[PDB]
């Protein structure tokens, strides 16, 4: 699946790994993630991310 990057910290959103710790279960699409979801490093918004994709 895609990969995302918290364009703060670094932090990568891998669907294929999810955010499990945080509720989030694998294979999950960015899309899908709640509104408030937060990057679990640094706690940047969704707006913060961008897709690794040309
Ligand atoms: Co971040």
């Amino acid at each position: 699946m895609a990969k995302w990057v918290c364009k703060i910290c670094g932090y990568i959103y891998d669907e294929d790994a999810g955010d499990p710790d945080n509720g989030i279960s694998p294979g999950t699409k960015f899309e899908e993630l709640p509104d408030d979801w937060v990057c679990p490093i640094c706690g940047a918004p969704k707006s913060e991310f961008e897709k690794l994709e040309d």
